[PDB]
């Protein structure tokens, strides 16, 4: 097997052919291809001369797109979990120098820094956090009574509340997003670390302002620009001078710099739509090296010879963050927009640091005074990913021997950051999007000049199939320009959608809503499905008795007078299959909540759950069906499997379990001779009845009262900004084409000959606008009872890359006393 890796120069070639002479991985082969640039490297992997390559963060985006197709597959995680174990990879990392007498990070056993480190050539120590920072003043001479190290093992949410306002923590400790004042009614947000965010103070009886969930990045890259001391003008001043920059399309050498200089309204730029990013910077400096622009002036100052001037290669001697420091110190330009990387206090000399504010500071103020964050780049290759197992087997086994993949004398940052720690592979579902995440992802849309134009008139529907699409389209042709349709594979490539400006709303069952809401999206309407009381539907804001939920219960056979809510731990169960909400979701959560997390085998004795493990006490009560026996078919999450749904829940409790848990609907849709089936056809609603939490049992009529847990009804989401509209639309076309509208010959928004379910549940009555109360809203929809039993009431119950897309990772301040 071989993995091609495209180099953008000489020297970042000679460093891959070093690699291939000493770095032995077997039965994977490291092939170096050279092209002229970091776009024509790309082409190259687009076109399967290549296959994998390190690209800016600032480049993915446009790396997605024609005319490459390259997504990221492999990088250095840019979150918290960059700092699990992180002493350990230092510690390799320090060994690995091969330099007498060098610091080595010490760990414990786990992985964690030992809370003093020592500098053992040397007799210094000194203090280090849980993440390697050194507190300051710690640092002693050998011979001097040392600074007392403190552990430290709870974090700073966990650490205030043994202070006695009240911060809610999640259970790892950390801060939750909402906070919320008990003796007051104002609530607002926080920043991981437990600070306030501005704008989202909300006093009692407003809507409040929901919260982001934010992740605290530990060591932080920032791009700065870089001026001499010499020279006396100020950001404010930028307009006609030389600069240069390491790259016209990275973060830290131009994607930031526009964005500051777009807020500071010191560019005359009137968007992507009339003139380019590129020939409006041209006629804001005055002849800059910027690699790879097209604009001619923008490369009048590059060094690089015939052939290689301008490049987006090494070939260019002005390329990256250390071309551009020399640019700069060779007189070529007036300022170098970098990354901080190149920085270092033999500089500080003679350079110093122009900040946004119009003021300069010292070198070591980069964290007061930049342009931004830069994330981490990324190993990209085609978005076909026919190589993507190679390639990471190629640097994983690398990794693990200790190649040298993140330094080289030949230079600094080939082929990848040298800040580079360790490479993971990202999971296949990873694109530009969840790699930028929101924010990141919609600035570099907008940047590229991409950015949707939003109508308030047009709903964009987003369909998860084919048949969802032809009924969607049957929709958009009888709704008079008022509905569009686009075309995902799953409601969640449809909330992503939403979140990326390509789709307005969805519809989502409630396994679905916690992401959703998670990501900031807000319930337009949901669907009323009380077939009883067509009120709320033909007058909207009329009264609701019921909204027509199920309801989540625990039913028994009666006879068994000795099952109580308190000693179902051993007896035997019956659930409508894994993942289900009334069958699955409720029971275990209420059972992990009272008790302790164990419910495969540690609670039930022989239960039926379709789709546990075939060798399980969860799977000893499944029987699959004569018709093919042969196969097993027990557990399975098909029809299959005899008790695999609200009839096979039941059927399993009618011929062996104890309790079944199901929706109210289930004994009566089953018992009272409605069920024509040779089972239940004797059966009885009265022969049965409810569990109740209270150790109670009730009749299977007080569903409302004896039950487990209500179950929110499908929400149809949507942006906040789109919400009134969305609104407005279905409202309208619902009086088209609901049950009683008005042109329901021409087409019906509950039901088609095209499928069923399609877009909305058959059975949905109508939609009904979602009245927003002054509330979290994961409470306001979930139901406080739902949202504390099955998420601890807490925004950190889950956790998925969409999740992690949604939250904001930002950096510290300065200092790092404790
Ligand atoms: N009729 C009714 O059942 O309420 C409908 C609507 N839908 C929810 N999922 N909710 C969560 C709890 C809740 O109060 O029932 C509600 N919260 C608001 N703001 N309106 C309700
Ligand atoms: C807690 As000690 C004496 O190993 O620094
Ligand atoms: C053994 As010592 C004085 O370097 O902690
Ligand atoms: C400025 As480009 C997308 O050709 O690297």
């Amino acid at each position: 097997k071989q993995v091609r890796w495209c180099a953008i120069s000489d020297l970042e070639q000679k460093k891959c052919n070093d690699l291939v002479g000493s770095c032995n991985v077997p039965d994977i082969t490291l092939v170096c291809v050279l092209r002229s640039s970091t776009e024509d490297c790309m082409t190259a992997i687009k076109d399967g001369q290549a296959d994998a390559m390190f690209l800016d963060s600032g480049e993915v985006y446009e790396a997605s797109k024609d005319p490459y197709n390259l997504k990221p597959i492999i990088a250095e995680p840019y979150s918290s979990n960059r700092d699990l174990q992180k002493c350990l990879k230092e510690r390799q990392q320090a060994l690995a120098k091969k330099m007498i007498g060098h610091y080595i990070p010490q760990c414990d056993e786990k992985g964690n820094y030992q809370p003093q480190q020592c500098h053992g050539s040397t007799g210094h120590c000194w203090c280090v956090n849980a993440m390697g920072e050194k507190i300051s003043g710690t640092n002693t001479p050998p011979g001097q009574t040392r600074a007392t190290c403190e552990r430290h093992e709870l974090p700073k949410c966990l650490k205030e509340r043994q202070v006695a306002f009240v911060p809610q923590c999640d259970e790892k400790g950390n801060y939750e997003p909402q906070q919320f004042h008990g003796s007051t009614g104002y609530s607002w947000c926080v920043n991981a670390i437990g600070e306030e965010i501005a704008g989202t103070k909300t006093p009692p009886g407003k809507i409040p302002a929901t919260c982001q969930k934010h992740d605290l990045v530990t060591t932080c890259h920032y791009a700065v620009a870089m001026v001499k001391k010499s020279s006396a003008f100020q950001f404010n001043q930028l307009k006609g001078k030389r600069s240069c920059h390491s790259g016209v399309s990275k973060t830290d050498g131009w994607k930031a710099l526009v964005t500051v200089l777009v807020e500071k309204k010191l560019l005359s730029w009137d968007g992507p739509a009339k003139e380019s990013i590129q020939r409006a910077m041209s006629k804001f400096f005055s002849v800059s090296c910027i690699p790879g622009a097209t604009q001619t002036n923008l490369c009048k100052q590059c060094k690089g010879e015939e052939g290689k001037n301008c490049k987006n290669s090494h070939d260019e001697p002005y390329y990256g963050n250390y071309g551009a420091f020399r640019c700069l110190k060779e007189d070529m330009g007036d300022v170098a927009f970098l990354r901080s990387t190149a920085l270092s206090d033999e500089h500080s000399e003679v350079y110093e640091l122009l900040c946004p504010d119009n003021t300069r500071k010292p070198l070591n103020k980069y964290k007061e005074c930049n342009l931004g964050t830069v994330p981490a780049g990324t190993v990209v290759t085609r978005k076909i990913s026919d190589k993507t197992e190679d390639i990471n087997n190629f640097l994983m086994e690398a990794q693990k021997r200790q190649c040298k993949l993140f330094s080289s004398a030949h230079g600094k940052d080939l082929m990848f950051d040298d800040s580079t720690l360790q490479l993971a592979l990202l999971s296949s579902e990873v694109d530009a999007f969840l790699y930028l995440g929101v924010k990141l992802f919609h600035a570099m849309k907008a940047l590229t000049g991409d950015a949707h134009l939003p109508s308030k008139n047009k709903v964009r529907w987003c369909t998860i199939n084919k048949l969802e699409k032809m009924k969607c389209d049957d929709w958009s042709a009888v709704s008079g320009g008022a509905i569009a349709c686009t075309e995902a594979s799953c409601p969640k490539g449809c909330v992503k959608q939403i979140l990326k400006g390509e789709a307005d709303a969805v519809k989502l069952e409630v396994q679905y809503m916690y992401e959703a809401l998670m990501c900031g999206l807000l319930p337009a309407v949901e669907e009323y499905h009380n077939k009883d009381d067509f009120g709320p539907c033909k007058t909207p804001g009329s009264p609701i008795t019921d909204f027509g939920t199920l309801r989540a219960v625990a039913l028994v056979k009666k006879s068994n007078k000795d099952i109580n809510w308190n000693n179902i731990k051993g007896k035997k169960s019956c659930h409508t299959g894994v993942g289900d909400i009334a069958g699955w979701v409720i029971p275990v959560s209420l059972i992990r909540r009272q008790n302790d997390n164990s419910d495969i085998d540690s609670f039930f004795g022989e239960s039926c759950a379709p789709g546990s493990d075939t060798k399980s006490n969860l799977c000893k009560l499944c029987i699959g069906d004569p018709k093919n026996s042969a196969a097993n078919t027990k557990c399975s999450l098909s029809d299959k499997e005899a008790y695999y749904g609200n009839q096979g829940a039941f059927r399993c409790l009618v011929e062996k379990g104890d309790v079944a848990f199901v929706p109210h609907t289930v004994v009566f849709e089953n018992t009272d001779g409605k069920n024509p089936a040779v089972w239940a056809k004797n059966l009885k609603s009265e022969d049965f009845e409810l569990l109740c939490l209270d150790g109670s049992r009730a009749p299977v009529s007080n569903y409302k009262s004896c039950k487990l847990s209500g179950i929110p009804p499908p929400a149809i989401v949507t942006r906040e900004e789109s919400i009134s509209d969305v609104v407005r639309i279905v409202a309208n076309q619902q009086s088209l084409y609901g049950r009683k509208g008005f042109e329901k010959d021409m087409f019906q928004l509950f039901s088609s000959n095209k499928g069923n379910n399609l877009l909305f549940n058959d059975n949905t009555q109508c939609l009904i606008t979602f009245d927003r109360q002054p509330k979290d809203i994961m409470e306001d929809y979930f139901g406080k009872p739902y949202y504390t039993t099955v998420y601890g009431a807490s925004r950190s119950a889950m956790s998925s890359e969409l999740i992690s897309a949604c939250t904001i990772k930002h950096c510290s301040n300065s200092l790092e006393v404790l």
